[PDB]
């Protein structure tokens, strides 16, 4: 169907006629007319919002995929690891051995958290200041869409698909952020890994 | 006393003259001048906030009746309810022999949460896209006051009449969210409902 | 270095070139272009934001100094308190012998905590008043810096001494900020005040 223009899907279906805030066009990827509490009217703070929540995103969308991972190699492949559930992951640098990547000691074989936290400081304050403005792999043309060193394959070549893709991006990364607060709140409420959650049901 | 215009009552009162912001000039129901973050400087951001708050403090008020009632009614009235308590109430659908209204089994008597939940999932999106726009009551003329099927009893024909019955609905909700948020800390901190506190102080 | 207008100090240091909004422009003291949510696109939001920090500020660096001050006294000076850890001592007034300053009974000695209270309130609410607007000490000329008789030793006559402090004013506070954070933190972890932290570390 139609995601940009005034003909565009919206968040209440045939019920959202006057649910649809004036400043809510259809310009940009994910307009569903849903801004119930004002938080975009400025287009500034909407410009902010847009960025925070692509960015949001795709942190989701690694999250679920690296969180889901190592539970369900643990599961069914049969790989050992320390601690393989998502919660429990990060106590396995005060446990003796310490973190083996896939259980190998001939892997990373981390045993000081405070080396892993200046490390993970230094690389991602640089990332994050090449992310925000220059870099050594092209600089900030686009604040979320640098495709020059990070589209490599061409998939955004064509406008329309570009378009089609944003969305598709975007959709997806929704989908990621809810599925990571399940997660959050079914840790908190059962202590129970998602992969077990789901065999149990 | 006067709660339109420039010389209307203030939430600082005697010391509100440099507590008033410039957009807020007693256009609206509740207005005391009281936006110290600048929350509201932006007018659709305000209208939003003005429809969440009405809405807020509508649900507010029917929650402390439905709060208050069956405690006193099982205090006082002698009715037997199988768990009185407001914040208790949620679990008697897990309790055998499941939620009589009043404590008769004739009644609704109800043992599934799952049916419980889904019906109140469709019967009140349905509600809540009737009232953003349209439905069969009539069609959202107003955001906040669509007094045709739901003022059946005129009170709402006399503007005037009309503006100090906003004005005494905003104060009525507002004290209501105030109660309903001392009903949430009273709960977390002692345990014991608001009709069980009044009667031990 | 620069903390005015275009050349001025940011917060990203070397990346900050595309980390700036444009609507900070170097005007106001502490202006470091560091605003990624948009919450102060709107000016008027921006003046109620810059109102909140600086007034949080002040009383962060009021709060370092009393929750370090009795403390240190204690360990070293060998004054002897009821409970000389900040987030302790308010339960010294339902301990017997209430509240004793510097543990001398001839000091304050309080032993209802309901006096306490509305004597707060009641001056608390009196002084908040004659700060947004008037009082006995002059009227309101800034909301931020009334330097007439809060200024009585004439700091602020200089211009360029005034901005110099204003800018020094607004760092101490942001790391007296910061520095509270850490301890409510360091409290909710580990049970300790921050002065024996620092001791066994
Ligand atoms: C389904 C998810 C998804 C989709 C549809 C898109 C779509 C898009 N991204 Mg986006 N992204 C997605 C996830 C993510 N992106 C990014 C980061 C970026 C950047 C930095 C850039 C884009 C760009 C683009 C565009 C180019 C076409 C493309 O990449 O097709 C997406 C193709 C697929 C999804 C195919 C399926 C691949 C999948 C099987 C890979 C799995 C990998 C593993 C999980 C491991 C990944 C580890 C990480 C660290 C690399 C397009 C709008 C570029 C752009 O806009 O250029 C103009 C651009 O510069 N994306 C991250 C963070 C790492 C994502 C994951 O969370
Ligand atoms: C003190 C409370 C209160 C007051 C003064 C008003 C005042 C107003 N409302 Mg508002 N409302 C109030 C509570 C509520 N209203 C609504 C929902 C609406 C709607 C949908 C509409 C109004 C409208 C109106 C206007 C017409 C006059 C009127 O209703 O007089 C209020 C009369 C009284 C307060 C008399 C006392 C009645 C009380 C004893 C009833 C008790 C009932 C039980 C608690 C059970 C209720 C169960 C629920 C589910 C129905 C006026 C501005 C109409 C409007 O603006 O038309 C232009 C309109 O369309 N109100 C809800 C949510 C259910 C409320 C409760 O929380
Ligand atoms: C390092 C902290 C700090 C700095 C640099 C400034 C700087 C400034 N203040 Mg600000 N303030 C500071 C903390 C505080 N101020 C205030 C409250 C005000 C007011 C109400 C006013 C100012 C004004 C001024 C200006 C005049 C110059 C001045 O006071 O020099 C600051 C000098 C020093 C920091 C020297 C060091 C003093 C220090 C050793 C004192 C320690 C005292 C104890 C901790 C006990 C304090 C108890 C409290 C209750 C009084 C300047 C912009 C005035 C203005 O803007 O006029 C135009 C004005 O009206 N400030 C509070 C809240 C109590 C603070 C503490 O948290
Ligand atoms: C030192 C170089 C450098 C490195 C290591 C990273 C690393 C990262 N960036 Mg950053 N960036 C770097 C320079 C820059 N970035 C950006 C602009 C962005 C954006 C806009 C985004 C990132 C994102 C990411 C993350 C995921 C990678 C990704 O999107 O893969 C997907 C793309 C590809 C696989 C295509 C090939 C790119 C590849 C060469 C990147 C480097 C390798 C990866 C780090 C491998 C993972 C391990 C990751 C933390 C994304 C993020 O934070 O997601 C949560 C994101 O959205 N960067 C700019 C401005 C043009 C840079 C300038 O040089
Ligand atoms: C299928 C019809 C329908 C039903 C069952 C409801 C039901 C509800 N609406 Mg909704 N609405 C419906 C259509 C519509 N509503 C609205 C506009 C609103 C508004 C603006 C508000 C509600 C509110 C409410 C709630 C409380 C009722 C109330 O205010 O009583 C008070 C009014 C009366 C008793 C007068 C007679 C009205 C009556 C016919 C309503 C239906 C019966 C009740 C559901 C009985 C309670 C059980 C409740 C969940 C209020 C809410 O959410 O409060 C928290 C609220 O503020 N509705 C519109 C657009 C014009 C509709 C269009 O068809
Ligand atoms: C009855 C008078 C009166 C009193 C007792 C206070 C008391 C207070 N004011 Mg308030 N004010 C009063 C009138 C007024 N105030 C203000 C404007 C402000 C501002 C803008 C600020 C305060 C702040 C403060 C606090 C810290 C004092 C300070 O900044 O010291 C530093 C200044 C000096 C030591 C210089 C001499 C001033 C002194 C006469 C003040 C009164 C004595 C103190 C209360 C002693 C501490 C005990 C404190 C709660 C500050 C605050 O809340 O910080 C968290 C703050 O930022 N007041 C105005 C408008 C011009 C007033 C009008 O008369
Ligand atoms: C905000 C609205 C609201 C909500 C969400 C609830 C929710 C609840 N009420 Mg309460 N209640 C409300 C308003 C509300 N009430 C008001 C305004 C009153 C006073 C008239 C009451 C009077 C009342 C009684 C007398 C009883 C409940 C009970 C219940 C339970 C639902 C039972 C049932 O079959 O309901 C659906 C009702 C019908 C279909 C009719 C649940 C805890 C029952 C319970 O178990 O309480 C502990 C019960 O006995 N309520
Ligand atoms: C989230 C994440 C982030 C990674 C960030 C990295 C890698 C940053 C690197 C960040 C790397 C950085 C900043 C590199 C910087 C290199 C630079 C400046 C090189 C250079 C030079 C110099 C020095 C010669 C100097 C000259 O003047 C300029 C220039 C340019 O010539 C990784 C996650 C995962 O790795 C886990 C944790 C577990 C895995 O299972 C799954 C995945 C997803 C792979
Ligand atoms: C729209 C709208 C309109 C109205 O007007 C107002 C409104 C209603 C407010 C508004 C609505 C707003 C809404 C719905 C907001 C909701 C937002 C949500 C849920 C965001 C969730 C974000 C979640 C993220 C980034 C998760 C990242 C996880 C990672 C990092 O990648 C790891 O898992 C990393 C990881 C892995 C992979 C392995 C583990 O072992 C260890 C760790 C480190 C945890
Ligand atoms: C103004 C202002 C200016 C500044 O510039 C910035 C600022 C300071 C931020 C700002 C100020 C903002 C302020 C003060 C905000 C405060 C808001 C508050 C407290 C809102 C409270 C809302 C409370 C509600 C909806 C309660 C509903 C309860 C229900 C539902 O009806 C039931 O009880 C239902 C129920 C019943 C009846 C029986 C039970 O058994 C079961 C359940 C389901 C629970
Ligand atoms: C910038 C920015 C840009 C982006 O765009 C968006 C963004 C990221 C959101 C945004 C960033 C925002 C940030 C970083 C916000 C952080 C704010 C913080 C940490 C504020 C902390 C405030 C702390 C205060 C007032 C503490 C007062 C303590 C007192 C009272 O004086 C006592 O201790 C009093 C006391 C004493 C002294 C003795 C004890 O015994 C008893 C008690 C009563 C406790």
């Amino acid at each position: 169907i139609e995601f940009y223009g005034p003909d565009r899907a919206l968040w209440l279906g045939p019920y959202s006629e006057g649910a649809v805030p004036s400043y809510l066009t259809g310009e940009f990827p994910g307009d569903y007319g849903w801004d119930s509490a004002g938080l975009s009217a400025d287009p500034e703070t909407f410009a902010a919002n847009r960025e925070l929540e692509l960015i949001h995103a795709r942190w989701a969308m690694l999250g679920v995929v690296g969180c889901l991972t190592p539970e369900a190699l643990e599961k069914y492949s049969g790989v050992e690891f320390g601690e393989a559930t998502w919660f429990k992951a990060g106590s396995q640098i005060f446990a003796e051995g310490g973190i083996d990547y896939l259980g190998n000691p001939s892997l990373v074989h981390a045993q000081s958290i405070l080396a892993i936290v200046w490390s993970q400081v230094v690389l991602m304050g640089l990332a994050e200041g090449y992310r925000v403005s220059g870099g050594p792999l092209g600089e900030a043309t686009d604040p979320l869409y640098p495709g020059e060193a990070f589209d490599p394959f061409g998939f955004a070549d064509d406008p329309e698909t570009f378009s089609e893709l944003k969305i598709k991006e975007i959709k997806n990364g929704r989908l990621a952020m809810f599925a990571m607060f399940g997660f959050f709140v079914q840790a908190l409420q059962t202590g129970k890994g998602p992969v077990e959650c789901w065999a149990s049901h």
